[PDB]
């Protein structure tokens, strides 16, 4: 970025420099580049001897500025153009400056001579300028720029020197060079004016950005001659609840449903199911009521929720020894840390109150923290009435307020089986299914509360056979083969356990045409 600190081509009506002696240098009209019309200097003292021609510009207050840039705008004719000219002929011209703090300026001071001055170089037309058209004749102007520093006092002036030329000084532009604000890495870097040397790398030191923090010391960047940052060093980061947005131009608040908890540039994450943002820029979504998070869990991972209770409580005694199998909640709260809390309650056999079961009845493999689905009890209080609970729980548990959902089993030790189911009869049948069914067994020892079918095809065994439950005592059975013979066996259940499969029954589905004639009969539909 460039700031001019004087601009001859903004001159008005006439630019007021110095000229000396007042045979050399004049000022007259001109054209710029683009032919707007301009002020110039111009001398063509060629054949006179022993030129030297000078001209000061107007007082230039410095501004602050390090290293002061000098661009030059000019034609020369060459000494060979000039018929007869002396060997006195050049074709450069020479650049001062001198520092001052005040316009004490006259036409004696200071001294026109190159010490009160300081030189910055001789200025040649070499190989960088443009042509112009004008009438149709082209004309080259020439563009130099040259540097100097360090400037330490208020203002300076600048002059030029002429020995003896055909030269035409059309422009001159002075500036310095800053750059600007910049936001890097998470920082802002505020402007900072380029330095003295040309080379000069000046250090600027940066501050995090809005809601940000400093993560990587010390955070600097540095700003160049040609008004340029350089690559930065340090890193500010955006802080927890905050996003990097508009190419890291801010650091914005979380948008709701989205949480960031560590610091950092990247982007906010949605929230876990079953949990909410309370407000924007959250550091942690609350989780929804009646739903907890635990410790140790992913944050990632949803919310969960405590289990329901098991289901499908299936009892077999064997003397006092006893098993209890059963299926998974319906419902294991999105956890798969779940396990299962035998409780007993011994009770007496009629209604009087349950009391605390004994030391000595022993849980294989253990009372509480089940991992499958059954318990295998050992010693037990024969011809004794008991509730046995099971509770599903999962590892959110400890966190509920409310009792781990369970399944009740009321029970007698010492129980009889129920006995054989004797026969079983064809109800109906089609080519796919057999609906049949079979008599209570005649001593249930209990109340009976389902029944269980094995089936399998004749020409296999039983070990391609299947078990279906039925919960009467009657039921079909579908995806048979087409006029196919099937082996039935049936079992009882009551709370005490399951009887003896019965004897091995045969019946057969229809064939295929055999359905045809019964469809045939029932025309229509
Ligand atoms: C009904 O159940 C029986 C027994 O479980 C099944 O028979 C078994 O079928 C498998 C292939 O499905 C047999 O394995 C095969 O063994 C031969 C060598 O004999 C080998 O070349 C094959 O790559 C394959 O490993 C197996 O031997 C056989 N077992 C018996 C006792 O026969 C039968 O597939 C089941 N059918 C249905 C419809 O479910
Ligand atoms: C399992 O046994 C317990 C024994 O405590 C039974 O609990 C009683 O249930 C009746 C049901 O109306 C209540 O009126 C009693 O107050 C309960 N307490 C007692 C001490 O008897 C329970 O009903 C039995 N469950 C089944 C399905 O038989
Ligand atoms: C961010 O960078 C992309 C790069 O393609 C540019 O198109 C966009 O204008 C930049 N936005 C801002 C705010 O600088
Ligand atoms: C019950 O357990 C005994 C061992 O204590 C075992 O011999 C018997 O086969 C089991 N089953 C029945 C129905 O008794």
């Amino acid at each position: 970025v460039e700031e001019t600190l004087m601009d001859s081509t903004t001159a008005t009506a006439e630019l007021g420099w110095m000229v000396h002696p007042p045979s050399g240098w004049e000022e007259v009209s001109g054209y710029d580049e683009n032919m707007n019309t301009i002020r110039t200097y111009q001398v063509c003292n060629v054949f006179e001897s022993s030129q030297n021609n000078w001209l000061r510009t107007k007082f230039i207050r410095r501004r602050g500025a390090h290293r002061i840039h000098v661009e030059m705008k000019f034609s020369v004719r060459d000494c060979s153009s000039i018929p007869s000219v002396p060997g006195s002929c050049k074709e450069t011209f020479n650049l001062y400056y001198y520092e001052a703090d005040f316009d004490l300026a006259t036409k004696t001071f200071p001294n026109w001579m190159e010490n009160p001055w300081v030189k910055v170089d001789t200025i040649a037309a070499d190989e960088s300028f443009s042509q112009v058209d004008l009438g149709g004749r082209v004309m080259k102007i020439n563009t130099e720029v040259r540097s100097f520093g360090p400037v330490s006092r208020n203002g300076f002036y600048l002059a030029f020197q002429d020995y003896g030329g055909c030269m035409s000084l059309i422009a001159v532009r002075v500036f310095y060079r800053k750059c600007p604000r910049i936001i890097q890495n998470g920082a802002i870097f505020q402007e900072t004016l380029s330095g003295a040397e040309s080379t000069s790398l000046v250090a600027a030191r940066g501050s995090c950005i809005a809601n940000a923090e400093e993560v990587d010391v010390p955070i600097k960047l540095y700003c160049n001659g040609d008004g340029e940052w350089l690559v930065p060093i340090g890193r500010c980061m955006c802080k927890a609840g905050f996003e990097a947005v508009e190419n890291g131009t801010v650091c914005r608040g979380c948008p709701s449903g989205t949480f960031k908890a560590n610091q950092g540039d990247e982007a906010c994450t949605h929230c876990p199911i079953n949990s909410r943002t309370t407000s924007e820029g959250a550091t942690n979504c609350v989780c929804r009521n009646g739903y907890y998070r635990a410790d140790l869990d992913p944050l990632d991972m949803p919310c969960t929720t405590i289990p329901s209770a098991p289901q499908a409580v299936i009892s077999s005694v064997n003397e006092t020894s006893l098993m209890l199998e059963w299926t998974p909640p319906r419902d294991s709260g999105g956890r798969e840390d779940l396990v299962y809390n035998i409780i007993c309650k011994s009770c007496g056999s009629g209604r009087g109150a349950c009391t605390r079961c004994g030391d000595n009845v022993q849980y294989a493999p253990r009372q509480l923290g089940l991992t499958e689905p059954r318990i295998y009890i050992s010693d037990l209080l024969a011809h004794t009435q008991y509730t046995f609970e099971i509770q599903a729980v999962n590892g959110v548990t400890d966190q509920s307020p409310f009792s781990p959902q369970f399944a009740s089993v009321n029970i007698t030790t010492n129980q009889a089986a129920p006995s054989a189911v004797s026969i079983m009869h064809q109800v109906s049948r089609t080519v796919d299914s057999i609906t049949l069914s079979w008599s209570q067994p005649d001593q249930p020892n209990g109340v009976i509360l389902d029944y269980e079918l094995q089936y399998y095809e004749k020409e296999l065994s039983e070990y391609n056979a299947t078990a279906i439950k039925s919960p009467t005592n009657t039921v079909t059975v579908q995806g048979l083969k087409a006029g196919a013979i099937y082996v039935f066996q049936v079992r009882a259940r009551t709370v005490a356990g399951y009887g003896r499969y019965s004897g091995k029954m045969y019946f057969q589905t229809m064939t295929e045409a055999e359905y045809q004639t019964s469809i045939k009969e029932k025309l229509p539909l």
